[PDB]
């Protein structure tokens, strides 16, 4: 079966303002490219092609104008817009049509993940054409997320938004693989005490069901945190210390896309033109003419 | 005739970066790009707010002249009058006085660039200096690694400066005219005057040379004590963003908080203050100006 | 049959005075722990724990008084001296009567290495009987280290020593993997035209009987630059940003021993005694009674 | 009978941080930790060479002592003439005036604390005013996030310092006192009589609080355009090799070199610091010291 992938890349509130008063928080930057590149190349790399990139009514031209209908790099984009923030689990319905009769996957606009294997790690959840798959990683502030309790077999038996009192140190990652249940699911669902429809809520249904594959994503992974203005900071750091060391990039959806063949040289060519004279379209060319392994 | 009974108007550019910074600035300008907690604007407009200046213009690309306006508004919740004019094509520095030429009128001006950071003890008298000359212009020096992508200035042995060079090869110094100009009101004709370089552009080095062959370009030092931060790369926006936040972090009071220094300048009072408090109440923004209303700082 | 570890921490000349004038640049801190508890981790993880840690004759009481002979962390650790900085492969002419007959590794008390499956990636090296292991990294910067060249099925074809024009962008990391050849191989070495026995020249040793296997260490792993105070500095944000996203530490040697049960429960309990009104001693108490995937 | 026809000598205290930042600080004293490209007790020492204070006594554990004389030597080489004395227990700041007894003799002091760093305009200027008051004590106060940590100074609605309270939980003000002190010739007699807190050390706030009470404590501000950088946490002071290499890469000159300062100071000659220059001559350091020789820097 096809999958197809949504960003959530949808209002921050007033919480980063006046940094995000004139534009959203996604089109801003991680170091070197808008924060969007970064899921919309972890979805490229579960070997998504057909995405809906959902944003705020405001700033959705920005995200079509930024990222085009996606054939430049040998995608299918499609775009929605999430009127208020009443729950990430609004994007199986403003998804719903979109989606159709297919698998789906769903990541946040503003999650960042680094590591070794990353590939494999969502090749195996993308393959399961049943039930539905989250990852779990160790933080030590759990109660900012969806926390995940475990038995002493390892099995995952509750899931909790934002507990006060955290039954462990292991929040749910903002990606999520989901079989074709997750818009019935999503359509049954009632807005929390906060007034949401909660992703966290999706997830316990599959639970409910033993449907729900609880992935540990390992300590050797960084989940870079940007909900702070502090650890926004932290991301652009971190991604500028590893390409500065490597001369590689991470995240380049182009590099992403003509690695996965979705792209040729010709093509690639191309779109180094435009940035030729800057370091971004300078690594794009060089691109075209070295193995990197 | 013309009668006598001077105001000092200020400008900033705040047109973009081409292609340069791109990918990261497909979707915005430069110059609303956070530095840490706030738009980068905020920076040079608190800059001109410091030098007493309290009607400005924002110069900027049609395409993000609504988000400028969106950020800043007219300027009355901070006590200044701000407009607005555009800058279709990038065609140089000094085209600034060209575009403002109504805005300024009769006016002396100062012109800030819009991703030009600064920080350091006694500033306000830094610029108080500049400010007070009622004729000719006023820059400030910088000591830089790589004088080579400025303006730079040589000196002669008794410290005065003796000429002006555009990115040269082969600096004379390594003192860097900053992106901070004051002029008085020969500076829109001497910018009418002006034939564009070999790489495009009205360049304002040569603005700065006309007043330095009249003898009226005064060229005070910035000094090392001083921060005058890079935004030219990715890299050095990076630096420029954790360079603040250790300062706040460390202090507990913002750099280039604009209601501030409105506030301690008594162009807004307590009332006021309180008003802009309210809709950012709930983080660390709304917060930080709760605080100030009852807070001695010296 | 048994694999020994060599640690060479000897000086880094007066490159980074006058910062390292006092005091070795491997007993500095990367963040929150002396620089050789990474290298000394990495190691670990490879499962050696009696291991040779090389210094330069005035700091060798310091690394003897900082770490003792290993027992308190389940390790069998002795001390060398590297009298004048002559060349990496002098490790086997001053560890020689260390390695005996057994099989060994060698890592670079500076060198500085994160990831996901790291231990696999470790273990699969260290069980190999015969022959060399050494891993391959792609770096902005190849012509300041050993630059491995390959063919265009992926076999590496030669080495060579900070070349003037590097063939390809892929260095060799500071950790190597050696059968029982590698103290006769050493032992043959001529000084190089710079004065020094070097390791490069170990490796193309066995490059050149076909009995050298290079492994790419992918660009999902870090190797991070310790050489000028610029990438120190990065280092240490690096860790930084990792440890206080996670709660969790990196080169944690007392949790290394505690995970590979080297020492036991009541063995941790001491050792976190003496730093328990820190955040070190705090996080071993913590280990204690969390379980950690 | 005595004769009188004043100097000023400085007391450095490095004497560790106990096991705080253990285990970074196990092989070595957090004083010579760096912090970029210097160890940290280079930005003290420079901070004395700038009060004009040439005759320094450095306290540091028995175990360090040796590296801090290897770094250091007896200061002849930077116009300087340093002595060493140990401080075998950690019992408090103000132990430095019972240890130092004999090298302050009938002088006046200043105390820095071996992890202190500054940063900014003027500060020669502001550490002049202390220096020169011939009587009773100088300190600076700071505005800080977490002044809990710190001694506090309370002041009155005419901005004059009406208590000292050491670490309150909750303090008067945001002013913290930095490390860094100036003071006339009754100190050691203070400090003798000095009792231990409940913590079990002499505190440096109780000799502050004694010249307080003798109207003879001078308290400058220390204003929000310097930087007073926190050394006390692994987090901190990454922060603090983050700011200081994000300003000597932008300016291309150092700060806190001692060389350069002695140097500027006369108090070492164009042929001596080229001496100096030789040893490092291959690294950046080096190569900096020799481009002083030449290059005019305001
Ligand atoms: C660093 N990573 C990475 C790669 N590893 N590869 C190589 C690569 C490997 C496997 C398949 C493809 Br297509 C491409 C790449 O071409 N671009 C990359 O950015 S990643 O898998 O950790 C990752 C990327 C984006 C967002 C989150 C994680
Ligand atoms: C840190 N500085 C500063 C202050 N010093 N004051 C206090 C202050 C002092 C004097 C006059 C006024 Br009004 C307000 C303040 O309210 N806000 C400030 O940000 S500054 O002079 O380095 C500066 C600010 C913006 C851009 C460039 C430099
Ligand atoms: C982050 N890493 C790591 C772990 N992964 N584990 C868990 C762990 C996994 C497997 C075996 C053991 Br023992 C312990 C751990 O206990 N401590 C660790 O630091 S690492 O493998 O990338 C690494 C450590 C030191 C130096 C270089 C790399
Ligand atoms: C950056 N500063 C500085 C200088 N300003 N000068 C120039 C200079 C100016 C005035 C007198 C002398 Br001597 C030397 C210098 O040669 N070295 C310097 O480091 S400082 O005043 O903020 C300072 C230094 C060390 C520790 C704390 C603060
Ligand atoms: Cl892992
Ligand atoms: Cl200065
Ligand atoms: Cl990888
Ligand atoms: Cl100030």
């Amino acid at each position: 079966m096809k999958r197809k992938g949504i960003i959530l890349a949808g209002g921050s509130g007033t919480r980063l303002h006046p940094a995000t008063l004139a534009i959203s928080k996604q089109l801003l930057p991680v170091y070197d490219k808008p924060m969007i590149y970064y899921p919309l190349s972890t979805l490229m790399l579960a070997g998504i092609r057909e995405i809906l990139i959902i944003s705020t009514p405001q700033d959705t031209p920005r995200f079509q104008q930024l990222l085009g209908d996606g054939s430049n790099w040998g995608l299918d984009l499609q775009y929605a817009v999430q009127p208020s923030p009443d729950g990430l689990a609004q994007a199986f319905l403003i998804g719903e049509s979109f989606i159709g009769n297919d698998l789906s996957a769903l990541v946040l606009g503003d999650n960042l993940y680094y590591g070794h294997d990353f590939h494999e790690l969502l090749g195996s959840a993308s393959q399961r054409q049943t039930g539905a798959s989250v990852f779990a990683y160790h933080v030590l502030d759990p109660e900012r997320y969806g926390v995940v309790e475990f038995d002493q077999g390892g099995k995952a038996i509750s899931l909790e938004e934002k507990p006060l009192e955290p039954k462990s140190n292991y929040a749910v990652t903002g990606l999520y693989f989901y079989d074709q249940q997750v818009v019935d699911i999503a359509r049954d669902l009632k807005p929390s005490p906060r007034g949401e429809l909660e992703i966290t809520d999706v997830n316990r249904a599959y639970l409910e069901r033993g449907q729900l594959s609880v992935e540990i994503m390992g300590r050797g992974y960084a989940w870079l945190d940007t909900g702070t203005h502090d650890s926004l900071l932290e991301a652009g750091q971190f991604i500028a210390t590893l390409e500065n060391r490597q001369g590689l990039k991470v995240a380049c959806p182009e590099e992403i896309a003509y690695r996965q063949k979705w792209i040729d040289a010709a093509q690639l060519e191309k779109l180094a033109a435009p940035l030729a004279k800057n370091g971004y379209g300078q690594y794009l060319k060089r691109l075209l003419t070295e193995t990197v392994y």
